[PDB]
């Protein structure tokens, strides 16, 4: 029925992530109870976008004093209007070229937008498909603990990246234990 994946998703992710994913799905005519893999992919992509942004200020790491600037602006998880409202703001502030497609983050240290990709397939092939459908720096994470980033520029320190890669390796294993991995993987478009 999809009950099994749906319940896994609700206990895997925190309630903010879950609410945001449900919100995104209802907005576009999608029921979280029915398209349960999508439900899991939407949550996972949010968590990675938030993990990537956590703790980073200007350029230092803090786990938060009042004069610090957040290193990253977060564009994902906002409706389209708001999403574009925020990109316009960054473009006025910084003078950066406005991208043609919505990105996921803006990095105020490097002054570039970031496309974060997450895939159950292999990391390189997915990177290449994303680089073809797009200036915007791309960074892909796989569920098996890999990443690929534009020009071998990984933006963050290794410990930060290890935290996201381990988070994702762990979701795979937890799903795998429940005999849900194989079907979650297979549902992703492409080989
Ligand atoms: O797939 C991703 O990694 C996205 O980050 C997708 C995204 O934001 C989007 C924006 C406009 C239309 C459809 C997807
Ligand atoms: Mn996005
Ligand atoms: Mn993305």
């Amino acid at each position: 029925s999809g009950m099994a994946m749906e319940d896994f998703v609700r206990q895997c992710f925190n309630p903010m992530i879950v609410e945001l994913a449900e919100k995104a799905m209802k907005e576009y005519g999608e029921d979280p109870k029915i398209e349960t893999n999508k439900f899991a992919a939407i949550c996972t992509h949010l968590e990675v976008c938030f993990m990537y942004s956590d703790f980073h200020f200007i350029s230092i790491i803090v786990e938060p004093n009042a004069l610090l600037k957040h290193r990253f602006e977060i564009i994902e998880g906002r409706d389209r209007i708001m999403a574009w409202t925020v990109v316009n703001s960054i473009c006025n502030t910084t003078g950066v070229e406005k991208p043609k497609f919505l990105p996921d983050l803006y990095d105020y240290k490097e002054n570039r937008f970031i496309e974060i990709g997450v895939t159950r397939r292999e990391v390189h092939i997915y990177y290449l498909e994303k680089a073809n459908k797009i200036k915007t720096h791309i960074h892909i994470f796989s569920f098996t603990g890999e990443e690929m980033a534009t020009k071998a520029d990984y933006t963050l320190d290794e410990e930060s990246r290890a935290r996201i890669k381990t988070r994702l390796f762990t979701i795979r294993q937890e799903m795998a234990s429940r005999s849900l991995w194989d079907s979650f993987r297979q549902s992703e478009r492409g080989e």
